[PDB]
């Protein structure tokens, strides 16, 4: 019989038996209907086939199961989506992102300097969560001492996306958006008058097909970026490092061969899949990998389930930094493939290389089974990860 699960319930994703449920789905009903009838593509094949059919599986109903579309690229279909993405892409060209390497590395070393003399830290609180916020904060002009404020707003907003909020949490979300809107419109006005080299400046100057981003669009697209910058990467940093520490052979491999880091980052992404699902709305009735779907309903793409699909990944419950190929779907696939993927990979690489070399005997204090995952139906990962190491002096 099927697992009795609610794929819109954040408690499902905080369960370490979610992958057991996914396994049943992939073997018995690849396009699964949960206890409320919500449809979800669980196999790699079904996720890819849906991604490759955007006219049938649309983003224009919004990418959450019971929330409407907002006016940002991830809730748009081509051709409108393509224009918006080309405009925002000015901030994510390969050279611009790669040029951030020194500044990201300096943030990593500052963060490690803050804990390296202690011999213990909470890897989540002290390294994984602050780095992506500092990177995106610096892109958005956030003063270092205001990063925590933006982190709070981002947590509020991603909680809204990750549940069906009460009235008070709805109000908190709207308040956080109002504050973000105010800050960003102040930045836009300043940069339109006096451009710098930050993200709003680059986005204001972006022009495609004679078109430019309006103030309204700049607020919404930078919001999408902020909540990608500071609520996703953190979970791959923590969860991926956790697997290195749980499997000491993997830690040891990376420490003696830094050239294995690119493959290690890809396996951290496969394993952690911080984005647990994106929704698609059906534009027509269709028989999809054995399940009848109805026009107007939403289907989940279960990216973590796809990333553990034995049809594609041999021994998927084995964490193997050398996996080749490793064509995981943590960033999705197709027209909406994560625009920030290069920046996320760069953050992950730079922080992990420094953790390996500066905290070389890093160990978990407690085992995985007592480390909770955040209840959230959208983006999730570890709440806390106490680690110990031999102390060392800061770089400065
Ligand atoms: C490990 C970190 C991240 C993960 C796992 C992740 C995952 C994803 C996924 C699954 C999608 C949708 C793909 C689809 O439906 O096929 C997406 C889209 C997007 N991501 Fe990320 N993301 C991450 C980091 C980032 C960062 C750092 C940024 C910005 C700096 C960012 C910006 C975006 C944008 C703008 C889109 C929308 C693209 C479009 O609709 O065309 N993401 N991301
Ligand atoms: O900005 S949004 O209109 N929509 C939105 C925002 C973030 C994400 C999460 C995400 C982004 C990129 N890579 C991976 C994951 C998805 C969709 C919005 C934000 C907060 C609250 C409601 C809507
Ligand atoms: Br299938
Ligand atoms: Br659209
Ligand atoms: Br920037
Ligand atoms: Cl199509
Ligand atoms: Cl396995």
């Amino acid at each position: 019989e099927a697992p009795d699960v609610d794929l819109a319930d954040g408690n499902f994703y905080a369960s370490r038996e979610a992958r057991a449920a996914y396994r049943w789905m992939r073997a018995n009903q690849p396009v699964f209907r949960d206890r409320n009838g919500l449809a979800a593509a669980s196999t790699y094949q079904a996720v890819i086939d849906a991604e490759r059919q955007p006219e049938l599986f649309s983003n224009a109903g919004g990418i959450r199961p019971d929330q409407p579309a907002l006016p940002m690229m991830i809730d748009m279909d081509d051709p409108a989506h393509l224009l918006r993405r080309k405009l925002v892409n000015a901030g994510f060209t390969r050279k611009r992102v790669k040029d951030k390497e020194a500044s990201i590395a300096a943030l990593c070393d500052t963060l490690i300097d803050a804990v390296c003399e202690r011999g213990e830290c909470d890897f989540v609180r002290d390294l994984a969560a602050p780095l992506p916020m500092a990177v995106i904060g610096d892109m958005l002009g956030v003063r270092p001492e205001q990063r925590d404020m933006f982190l709070r707003w981002s947590d509020d907003l991603v909680t809204f996306l990750s549940s069906h909020v009460s009235q008070e949490d709805f109000q908190i979300t709207m308040d956080a958006f109002a504050a973000y809107n105010d800050f960003t419109r102040a930045t836009i006005a300043a940069r339109r008058a006096d451009p710098t080299d930050d993200l709003v400046s680059v986005l204001v100057s972006s022009e495609v097909d004679g078109e430019r981003l309006s103030d309204d669009e700049l607020v919404m697209e930078t919001l999408l970026i902020l909540i990608g910058g500071d609520e996703t990467t953190r979970h791959t940093l923590s969860g991926g490092t956790e697997q290195l520490l749980r499997n000491r052979d993997q830690w040891d491999l990376l420490q003696r061969d830094p050239s294995l880091l690119p493959g290690a980052i890809e396996e951290m992404l496969r394993w952690t899949a911080p984005v647990k699902n994106m929704c698609r709305v059906l534009t027509a009735d269709t028989e999809f990998h054995g399940t009848a779907l109805c026009a107007g309903e939403k289907m989940m793409l279960l990216f973590e389930s796809a990333n553990f699909d034995e049809a594609v990944f041999c021994e998927p419950e084995k964490f193997d930094v050398q996996r080749n190929p490793n064509s995981h779907l943590a960033f999705g696939f197709g027209t909406h493939f994560c625009l920030g993927n290069q920046l996320a990979r760069l953050e992950l690489s730079l922080m992990t290389e420094r953790v390996l070399r500066r905290l070389p005997d890093l160990r978990l204090v407690a085992d995985d089974s007592v480390l909770p995952l955040r209840p959230a139906n959208f983006v999730s990962g570890l709440e806390s990860m106490p680690v110990v190491f031999t102390p060392s002096p800061p770089l400065g």
